[PDB]
């Protein structure tokens, strides 16, 4: 029943699991995400999301199967997917300076992926369960060979099920650096689940800024730095982030010279709307995808 897999190299580490490059005898290269028994609930959450036939999309990591693997001293829970050699976006931007064409491809594919995740329908019209990521960041966005993005790392994700209770939506997850000001404030408007989609758009705005910051179309490009890199610790707490994002209304810097390029100007204007203090003022991911198609 178990696939003939040989693990090769540890390539990543997520919040709940380690990620390995592996060989699948058929040999095809695959990614194997390994969850220890104590993170079973996160393995089950990701398995449930990936098992929905309505999720499959070019900008969502291609899922193969889930497995339970007995070890000599316990049991592991695996998820096996396609492997993207270029790896995660944070590392890609750290190592590379990207072109305007690259930024267009990466930014538009990220917006299309989030719009699909949030959608209550498939691209054809069938009802689909909307999903909110809740921990979107450059380190868990994958770069495909054709320089388009694909999403993964759904352990904190929420299926927007009509059965969700108010006492269930209110029980501060995710990466502090990428938390929207209402998340840092514990001020999410729980009267509508649309509040959760708005938090993903904020995090997406920070990632679009990271991509823009490494785009040679502006001319002189600085070495990559995470959003708020010089303002807070390497692993900042919610309090230090709230000092910046909420109290100081702080956002990553957009130097005026970047706006000299017509394309960069449009991207900067769009991502600025997406990181507005007011979640209701942000554009939707679908709006952002449309803005990119207009370029
Ligand atoms: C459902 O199963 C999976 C399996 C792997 C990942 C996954 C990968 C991943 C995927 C494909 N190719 C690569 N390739 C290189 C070079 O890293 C890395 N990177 C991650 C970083 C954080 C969390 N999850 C991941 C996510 N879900
Ligand atoms: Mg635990």
């Amino acid at each position: 029943e178990l696939l003939p897999i040989e693990l090769d190299t540890l390539v990543g580490k997520g919040r709940f699991a380690e990620v390995y490059k592996a060989k699948l005898k058929q040999f095809e290269t695959v990614a194997v995400k390994i969850f220890p028994y104590e993170e079973y609930a996160s393995w089950k959450t990701e398995k449930d999301i990936f098992s929905d036939i309505n999720l499959k999309h070019e900008n969502i990591l291609q899922f193969l199967t889930a497995e339970e693997r007995k070890t000599e001293l316990g049991k592991q829970y695996w998820l096996i997917t396609a492997f993207h050699a270029k790896g995660n976006l944070q590392e890609y931007l750290t190592r590379h300076v990207i072109s305007w064409e690259d930024l267009r491809k990466l930014g538009s594919s990220l917006a299309r992926g989030i719009a699909h995740l949030h959608s209550d329908h498939t691209p054809c019209g069938r009802p689909k369960m909307p999903i909110v990521h809740r921990d979107l960041k450059s380190s868990n966005i994958l770069v495909k060979n054709d320089l388009t993005c694909c999403l993964c790392d759904f352990g904190l994700s929420l299926r927007l099920d009509p059965t969700l209770s108010v006492d269930d939506l209110a029980n501060q997850v995710g990466t502090a650096r990428y938390m929207a000001p209402e998340v840092l404030a514990s001020a999410m408007n729980l009267e509508n689940v649309e509040s959760f989609k708005q938090t993903d758009v904020y995090s997406m705005a920070l990632v679009l800024w990271e991509m823009t910051s490494r785009c040679n179309a502006v001319g002189e490009v600085k070495d990559y730095e995470p959003p708020f890199g010089s303002k807070v610790r390497e692993h900042p707490c919610v309090a230090s982030m709230a000092d910046n994002v909420l109290a100081d209304a702080g956002r990553p810097e957009i130097p005026s010279f970047w706006l000299n390029h017509q394309g960069i100007q449009m991207v900067c204007e769009t991502l600025t709307e997406c990181w507005d203090h007011d979640p209701e003022a942000r554009l939707t991911a679908q709006c952002v995808a449309e803005r990119f198609s207009e370029l």
